[PDB]
């Protein structure tokens, strides 16, 4: 028992390295929440490791915020100390030579902790009621191993393709049964960043090929590897493929791997109907309230273009609402009307898919009329939906009714909880007709007198 002990948790709950791998439970988040972070690594005393590398791999919905800090005995250990790289997933955080001496000179003495400090933002890609979930292990030995630094390269026709295969002392493995964790990102660079824009997992020690499609034969990507037990070795990134060998030793420890607290976000569906409920309505336009103040989105950690594609939806769905708001009523009562919402229903679903793939987050304004102000809009099926709330009471505000019906008398209560958006309450209706699935909270509308 010289091992290491190794604990994760939400920086506000005590670490347990005698208990590291028990529930640590989910918690509820609203899409932009930043969750705070803390790994603790004790180091019995006599340790004299040649390596040390925390790895955290994490959800897509979670943004990591390159925040590191690290702790020696309490005392801040700077970056002289350790090599990092990072990714918008992840990173690797390797002791240097300088840093492994460090902790070998304080714990010839006592036990010594490490301490890493930091943060993730829950983005816009969250899908609701999916838990999502960071996962940090630490690989450790006696030996000193080189750290071999990821390769920059192009696409050939579009396109980059991972060759990878596995060894341990040097001998290929080729086994479908052992278990591994590996994260292949594909990053591109984007001005004087890099902005992760794909990515791709291996699950066993077999020969491995992945082929990322969809790129930019201009622009220039790398290719990083997140994993554990084994290293990654980068043989070369020529031709538009990226050969990488993963590399262990038979003798070194199994690494450590804690258990991590989890995240999940809520919503919930809306149909608009008539009095009597037999009539859907498309149109009905409602921003989303929380203690007087509104719903809104700003874009993420996200490519120019991606940034620039919310500006350039959002142009396209205001001039197709201009274009059903200035119909005269008549021609909106009718066919006219009927195309013309059918139009900004689909610039409001590019907008919104736009908004995701810039992996947004919320923000609350007071200002109702602030510009990127949520506003839901009921499609010609009544349907309408919110999701990335974390739980708790909330209301829609009503900024237009669909034509020919009265505005509403106030402000529409909902409730967003665990099971609100798949199950939904007992009142509800179906989000889509015949559907057996009662899972819409139903809004009435009363027509004009
Ligand atoms: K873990
Ligand atoms: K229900």
């Amino acid at each position: 028992e010289t091992k290491p002990q190794v604990d994760k948790n939400f920086a506000d709950k005590e670490l347990d390295y005698a208990n590291n791998k028990k529930d640590k439970g989910t918690v509820s988040a609203s899409v932009g929440d930043v969750k705070k972070y803390h790994v603790g690594t004790k180091i019995l005393k006599g340790s004299d490791y040649k390596k040390l590398i925390w790895t955290d791999s994490m959800t897509k919905g979670l943004t990591f915020n390159n925040d590191i800090a690290v702790t020696l005995d309490g005392a801040t250990l700077d970056a002289t100390n350790y090599k990092l790289v990072a990714d918008d997933q992840g990173f690797r955080l390797v002791l240097t030579d300088k840093g492994l001496e460090a902790v070998a000179k304080a714990a010839k003495t006592k036990d010594v902790e490490i301490k890493i400090t930091y943060s993730a933002t829950l983005n816009g890609s969250a899908v609701v009621e999916v838990l999502e979930t960071n996962d940090v292990k630490l690989d450790y030995g006696n030996n000193p191993t080189i750290e071999n630094e990821p390769k920059e390269g192009i696409p050939v026709d579009k396109k980059i393709t991972v060759n990878k295969t596995w060894a341990v002392d040097g001998n290929e493995v080729n086994k479908a049964d052992e278990t591994v964790d590996a994260v292949f990102t594909l990053q591109v660079k984007d001005g004087d960043k890099w902005v992760n824009v794909d990515s791709a997992k291996a699950t066993a020690a077999t020969s491995f090929k992945h082929t990322f499609e969809n790129l930019d034969n201009a622009k220039t990507y790398r290719v990083i590897e997140r994993v554990s037990g084994y290293a990654p070795e980068y043989v070369s990134f020529v031709n538009g493929v990226v050969t990488i060998k993963n590399n262990k030793d038979s003798n070194e420890p199994t690494p450590i791997n804690p258990s991590e607290p989890k995240v999940v976000t809520y919503g919930r569906k809306f149909v608009k109907t008539n009095k009597d409920g037999k009539e859907r309505l498309a149109g009905a336009t409602f921003l989303v309230k929380k203690d007087g103040k509104y719903l809104a989105r700003k874009s993420g950690v996200a490519t120019d273009a991606e940034k620039a594609a919310v500006d350039s939806t959002k142009s396209a769905l205001d001039a197709a609402v201009k274009a059903y708001n200035d119909l005269t009523k008549e021609k909106q009562e009718g066919q006219d009307g009927k195309s013309a919402l059918a139009t900004v229903s689909e610039k409001q679903k590019a907008y919104n898919d736009a908004f995701v793939k810039a992996n947004y987050s919320y923000e609350w304004v007071e200002d109702k009329n602030a510009k990127n102000v949520v506003k839901l809009i009921s499609n010609d099926k009544g349907q309408f939906e919110i999701t990335g709330l974390t739980e708790g009471q909330y209301s829609l505000e009503e900024t237009q009714a669909p034509t020919g019906y009265a505005k509403l008398s106030g402000d529409v209560s909902f409730n967003v909880n665990a099971t609100s958006y798949s199950k939904g309450s007992a009142q509800d209706i179906e989000y889509t007709q015949g559907s057996k699935t009662k899972d819409a909270q139903q809004v009435i509308n009363k027509k004009v007198t």
